[PDB]
């Protein structure tokens, strides 16, 4: 299992040092990154294959009732940079994230308006490639939750990570 090294170490945020009376982490912070799926059945993890059906998309809204439900982190405005790290040799063909929307209009098709494609990065060559850390804009004049939607494919298998994680996005 990989995980998200930047922005920030939320190791520190799971220490019962950070409040005793107050914590936020559990045991789902071990893979939060690397939610494994598979091909075909069994599905096992949440409701997802179905992004067609909007199975899975309408089953987000309810996934953010979830008592697997990951524990979201709050980051303002401006520049970030975020930086991901994988514990796995096996080879990477491509990986992908998308962010959420909350506010379509009744009228666009949800399954469509519902997220949006924020970086796509190949698995190719050059230092290019090699990049695995990347700048996102967080706004600095709004509010509010956004799930992240990411996929990282393993080219040494027909399995890869599908995986949701909660960001909530303010301003300065």
């Amino acid at each position: 299992h990989g995980f998200i090294e930047k922005p920030g170490s939320r190791a520190a945020l799971c220490s019962e040092a950070f409040g005793f009376l107050n914590l936020n982490c559990g045991s789902v912070m071990y893979e939060p990154q690397s939610l494994e799926a598979k091909k075909g059945f069994p599905h096992s993890g949440p409701a997802d294959g179905q992004i067609a059906s909007a199975g899975g998309l309408f089953g987000g809204i309810l996934d953010q009732q979830s008592e697997n439900r990951w524990f979201k982190h709050i980051m303002t405005g401006g520049e970030h940079t975020f930086t991901w790290t994988y514990t796995a040799p096996h080879n990477t063909s491509q990986w992908h994230y998308y962010i959420t929307k909350k506010g379509w209009d009744p009228d666009k098709p949800l399954k469509r308006a519902d997220f949006e494609l924020i970086g796509a990065v190949p698995h190719d060559g050059s230092p290019a490639s090699r990049n695995l850390s990347h700048h996102i804009y967080i706004p600095e004049d709004r509010l509010g939750y956004h799930v992240i939607l990411a996929v990282w494919d393993v080219a040494d298998t027909e399995n890869a990570f599908y995986q949701v994680i909660d960001v909530d996005l303010v301003n300065k």
